[PDB]
Parts: structure tokens; C-alpha cells; sequence
């Protein structure tokens, strides 16, 4: 109940959180960089022009 | 009757008392610490709100 260092529940949550947070943040950041580039933005505009 | 150091009755009571007192005090103290934490208190309030 107190939450000892060696307790399985306390340790598991901490280990899982660190790995999960890093992976989620990295994936989102990588995707954003591609979007940031001007050429990608231009393609979207071209696509809009292309469909009509 | 006087209660010698080597007498079984005198020795047994003293040995039993020291072990028993320490165990009882420690268990009660550990329980109290969990109660002391704010989150536990909040849960009780939430439970009261939840049942109604």
C-alpha cells in the first residue's frame, strides 16, 4: 500500500511509463518534421488543385 | 516465587513480551501511514459521493 521500491506494481508502472513516453513522443516528432518541410505543404496544395 | 533469572516462567514472559510488543506496534504504525496520505482520504470522500 505504501509502495516499496521493490514492489512489483510500483516498479512495473515506472518502467512501462518511461519506455512508452519516449516512443510516443519520438514518433509524433518525426512525423511533424516531414509536415514542416515546404515541399510537403506544396504537394497538398497541388493535390487540391488536382482533384477539382 | 522470588523469580530467578533462569526460571522458565520469568524468562518466557519477558521474551514473549518484547517480540509481541514490537510486532503489534509496527503493524499499527504502518497502517496509520497509509491513512495519513491525502490521496487515501480523498478516495474515502469519493466513495461516499459514489454510493449515493
Amino acid at each position: 500500500v505504501r509502495g516499496m521500491n521493490t514492489s512489483s506494481a510500483m516498479s512495473a508502472f515506472e518502467r512501462m511509463e518511461e519506455k512508452v513516453l519516449m516512443q510516443e513522443s519520438r514518433a509524433q516528432a518525426l512525423g511533424e518534421l516531414a509536415g514542416a518541410d515546404l515541399e510537403t505543404q506544396f504537394a497538398q496544395l497541388e493535390g487540391g488543385s488536382d482533384v477539382d
